[PDB]
Parts: C-alpha cells; structure tokens; sequence
C-alpha cells in the first residue's frame, strides 16, 4: 500500500514541477517583453518632448 | 523507507505548489504592465507623428 501511495505522489510531484518550470520560463519571456516595452516608451517620450520644444522655438 | 519517501514527496509538493502560485502571479502582473506599456507606446507614437507634421508646417 505504501509503495503505491509513494509512486502516485512521485508522479504528481514530477508533473506539477514540470508545468511550474515551463510557466516560469514563459514568465521570464514576458518580463523581457515588458522591459522592451519600457525602453520603447521612454524613447518615444523623449522624442515627443524634444519635437514639441523645437516646434515652440 | 516508505515513510521517508512520503515525507520528502510531501515537502517537494509543497515547495512546487508555492513556486507555481508565485509564477502565476508574476505572469499576471507582467501581462498587465505589458499591455499598459504598449498602449502608452501607441499614444506616444501618435503624438510624435502629429507634432512632427505640425513642426514641418
């Protein structure tokens, strides 16, 4: 009985760990995309303010 | 042997569940901030285009 319980717990542990690792990898990719979005936002903001100042002059 | 295996399996399942929930939260917040940043980027690009045209005029 104990052997059966241990094997079932082992299988559940392995599958849940695999799914967690894959979702963690995708989360890392999402963070990379967020960083790129941050950079794009900052660059565009600088563009806009510079152009507005030049237009005023 | 079975007792020790069961204890280790329980601890591993606990830690994997905690890490999985952490990953889900990180994925959610990453997606939210990503969408907000993309919308801000769209707004900035539109403003840049409009002010550039006015500047040429």
């Amino acid at each position: 009985e104990a052997e059966k319980a241990a094997d079932e717990s082992e299988r559940g542990m392995k599958v849940i760990e695999s799914r967690a690792q894959k979702d963690e990898e995708k989360m890392e990719i999402q963070e990379i995309q967020l960083k790129e979005a941050k950079h794009i936002a900052e660059d565009a903001d600088r563009k806009y303010e510079e152009v507005a100042r030049k237009l005023v002059i």
